[PDB]
């Protein structure tokens, strides 16, 4: 049904295309692909990339950044300004109004995030293109992690860059660190190209060849995620004992609309809220027998997390990682444990 | 679809199932829930299980075997059977009451691989379950390795032993070589650990790693072989340069009905007659531009092989190993080839 | 001093040559040359080569084999020889003499493995290969796994084949296992292919490359193991708590000067006997702090163990694998126990 | 030998300690160690390193560098002070009293490569050290890239940073890339912690894993590369076709004498300039079988080098970065090559 048409070619180009040196430049020609991208540059972590994106700024110069609020980022973005001497400005995107105001004469480079972890707040990409083309000459950046090149395409959408960072968790939970940074731009892909090797925060060949490797598989991997939170968010917003569900994949999202002509699927990322107190979500995730317990996202299995202890985030509040098990056995587990939680 | 249902809890087992020592023995545990079985026992190639399991047998012993026509087996089996002097016989089980008449007071041993290759014949495990259970003590061996333990489970049709062999050739060009044998019966399981440890033909602890950690996508990645393979063969059998398509997903394939209650969905063999001459089938080939030509079958890579020249088989019959890209891409790069073959 | 001339080239070999398919191929062309044979087969196993030679008798011939006494093996072999229908014969062949002795018409193997395990009585190969090949047509085969082909050439001691039996211990805990066979004959070589071939109990692509990766390094690796064996069996021989020691590289050696006509140098494998009682071997063992206490022998850690507890051996009696750490540090750790034994 | 003596526990520290989270900590303590330090921080690359460095310095301060001449280093660091906005100075430390005139209020950082590359001038750590020290707040770094942990331990002498930066080249052609920074002082370590966390210039958990694994035959490799080196430097010195040679191990090194109170021995660097002209050269280095073409170094593999085509330096002048091969061969190699370039 309703969301953009999935890319075309991407699984054959994960497969095919380019099948630093040798090993980096197949990663980044196959990147560059899937990204939509005409180049890519890769970076030892999503961090490096960020900080080597920053360096195209020169000191002075003022950058915008989502405001990751409950999330953890913001720390990072702070310090890389401190040094470097550069001007941080967190604003919420979430309202492209006031993204139109913040812009100061100053702003060089807008840093966006969507959707938000863990709330999930969907921001509009395009229009957010739109208001920072405007007037100018400042970037905007896309950071892909939360979506994946598969379901997302900020390139396409107006981006300047889109920026994919993998941690050591989703091909398996394969060691695999990485910071891909993607752009269609001439001069963005020289200058960044002359940071990559001019300060060394590269990958190694190694990396290079299994995080190429994985790639082969990210569309039917993704595709699983996909299936099972869909299913998962469903069962859970027509479950008593759940107060409120936060999916993209859902109409009920205040963002579904924006969701279906942005992306072309959804993560296994899907927060909800159980019926009750912090003593509920307690028992709930001390009960599920499925489901792992994990601060982190990605894996080939289901995990669960109380971001209130792993003006607060309510600690009714609860985000799970979809992985790849079965459908069914993902769902008895969530109803089992959401049984006890309420006798 | 009026496949068997999906086995349950496949997925989940791939993936969280156990997660000659350690690594061998999590394997074992994981395989044998894939495969619906009490036990299984993995030796270093498909090969060396199959020599194990026939040294079940002794002296005098007979063994009945699909008769591979075309295909390369046949000489295997021989070399094993005059060696270790054992009584061999080949029948074309596809007939029932073919094997019937073959059954003999020294049978012990029915071994049958279904779908056959590369014509595809289906065998109906369950009836060669109840013709050789019947009379006598004997062995009915199913080689699941043209199906996996995802679309096909021989243990629950009625087959003693489940033998699943992987070349160096799925979960990617993985080159990781294994041969698992699952199994029920108590008696069975104690004589082939016997034979497994007291002989030595076993994987290293790093194949026994590797093979447990592609079955953990194996599911995904054949669901995309099924779907993909069943595009393609729809495809070829509406183009007008086809004679006629053999692929056990489709409602034309002469045992349809016998892979629907066997089967619970099909691998990305399609095999296929090309309209015309031994020429037209090589102009096919040439040009072909997304397929990969090769005689190997089951990595990513879409793959497609002319047997005459890789009585005898048909010089226009063309076997495909699809794989996981694009559908559309694949559906053009055929088309464009068939075209090119017929000016 | 005193052994034989290393073997020429072995580093430059082990490095270049060819620097199953392609992976095995160059393994084995490689180990062929290590071996000063012709020829070379890898098999899955050390037990996996063992079977596949005995497959070359037929049913009736008569194998005798060194007694392993103290050590493992004897259970295999008789089991081996018990199915396939042969006639096993386990002979003390330390004393030459008594192999002339057991030679029967049927004898068509003899089966020795030097160093012996773990009391390493060193057996004359070179008197072994002329009363064996004296008379008839019989095959001699050393188990070079205890020298390995860096400090002991069994074909050029008139050996028939060299068997390397490598277990998941040596290249560091690197879980390789593999089972080599060089040769020089031309139809032994010829059956011995056919057999490789036909039974499957074959290494997997990834094994043959890590086991050729680590061969690059045996030399400088097993020439340390050597200065530090010889090390640690001196300090102990000269110990006021060790009643005798057993090292090939010593002069006190009842087989010395055998050792220095056959090999090239010795392994960093020391037994010894503790002045005391098995309640001393206990203190001592529970006092090292650098020496680990396995069962296992190889790797690049020093490994003690107490085999009466791990006519019986002497429960006085201790075997080391010395490994690669600092020679200082390594006859500290085993004077500080020594002391602690005996307060 | 009148070295150093061989450091102390290294060995066993590099096969036993420790066997951004795990893997990176435990690869830190063993480095750590195998450095003698208190501290060590992984990065990416070595470059990362070097870039993390200069870091600890801010806008206006200056650093000297060893002005490293026919290499091909000093564009960075350039390139890096660029950026940044650091002044940078390129002096020639091998001249002790060079460096004290260069010392300025703004000098916080001197950074020293040693033994040059590919001349090999030998910089004596420790005078720097008390020259650097003697006035103000400045940091000592040394880049112990040539020569490694194992020869060399510029803490030990007086240098506040030690900089070990690993290339896709060593322990085989294992491509593991890596820039280990060692230190003591409490505070250096503190900002250095800080900016390895904060900036993400960090390697790969598998990366670390591959590393430290490579770190436990250090000094096997390194041994039979200085074994190697030094008979290759005293052949090509007393053969005829040589006009002279330069190795740290040779008395005839300008700084022989330095060497043996700095270092514990010598890498498998050796420098020599055939006589004649560069088409002797030339044909030297096209007669060559055993040694093979190529600018890298590091290998299991004996490689050679004409600088002159890969004021400037002697087309005379040729490097060598003798492997791990049989002395033997190499010498026979290079005195075939020699001869041929001199009918």
């Amino acid at each position: 049904q309703g969301f953009l048409p999935h890319f075309q070619h991407f699984a054959t180009q994960a497969i095919h295309v380019g099948q630093g040196n040798p090993t980096r430049n197949c990663l980044e020609k196959a990147v560059a692909a899937l990204d939509g991208a005409k180049y890519c540059l890769a970076f030892a972590s999503g961090l490096a990339a960020t900080v080597t994106i920053t360096h195209l700024l020169k000191a002075g110069d003022q950058i915008i950044c989502m405001d990751d609020v409950y999330g953890g980022t913001n720390r990072y973005f702070r310090q890389v300004a401190s040094e470097f001497g550069l001007k941080i400005s967190f604003v919420d995107c979430s309202k492209i109004k006031l993204l139109e105001a913040a812009i100061t004469p100053e702003t060089k480079l807008v840093w966006i995030e969507t959707p938000t972890n863990p709330t999930q707040k969907v921001i509009d990409i395009e229009g957010c293109a739109h208001i920072v083309h405007k007037h100018g000459d400042i970037i905007l950046v896309v950071d892909n992690t939360f979506m994946s090149p598969y379901f997302q395409r900020p390139l396409a959408l107006g981006a300047d860059i889109s920026m994919y960072s993998a941690t050591k968790y989703m091909n398996g939970h394969s060691d695999v660190v990485m910071g891909l940074v993607s752009v269609n731009c001439e001069s963005l892909h020289n200058r960044l190209r002359f940071l990559q090797n001019s300060l060394g925060a590269v990958p190694s060949p190694i990396d290079c060849y299994l995080c190429n490797r994985g790639l082969k598989t990210l569309h039917v991997r993704m595709e699983k995620h996909f299936k099972n939170g869909m299913a998962v968010a469903q069962f859970l917003e027509s479950n008593p004992w759940v107060e409120k569900v936060i999916y993209p994949g859902l109409p009920s999202h205040p963002q579904h609309e924006l969701v279906k002509r942005q992306c072309t699927g959804c993560t296994g990322m899907v927060t909800f809220y159980i019926k009750g107190t912090l003593q509920h979500a307690e028992i709930f995730l001390k009960n599920l027998k499925l489901f792992t317990l994990a601060e982190s996202l990605g894996g080939f299995e289901s995990l669960a997390e109380l971001p209130a202890i792993m003006l607060g985030i309510s600690d009714t509040l609860i985000r799970l990682s979809v992985g790849l098990e079965d459908e069914e056995d993902l769902l008895e587990d969530l109803d089992q444990a959401l049984k006890a939680a309420h006798p």
